[PDB]
């Protein structure tokens, strides 16, 4: 029923990014820029509106996250 998870550190610490985590390895998130990793623009996330033209986090169209839509897990690039 449930394939969820406590919570890998799939994302990166934000702590860390400004230099406000003494944990390093110890903390549990993610101490490394990766454009995988880290998470996705909050904005274009969640109101998909960002007029940034060198914006560090992902920028992914409303359009490419249905189920429906021929845009699945595999079936999309
Ligand atoms: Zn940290
Ligand atoms: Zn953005």
């Amino acid at each position: 029923g449930s394939s969820g998870s406590s919570g890998e550190k799939t994302v990166v610490c934000k702590h860390w990014l400004r230099g406000l985590c003494k944990k390093g390895d110890q903390c549990e998130f993610l101490h490394e820029y990766d454009m995988t990793k880290m998470p996705e623009c909050y904005f274009y996330s969640k109101f998909g509106e960002c007029s940034n033209k060198e914006c560090p986090f992902l920028h992914i169209d409303p359009e490419s996250k249905i189920k429906d839509c021929p845009w699945s897990g595999p079936s999309s690039g």
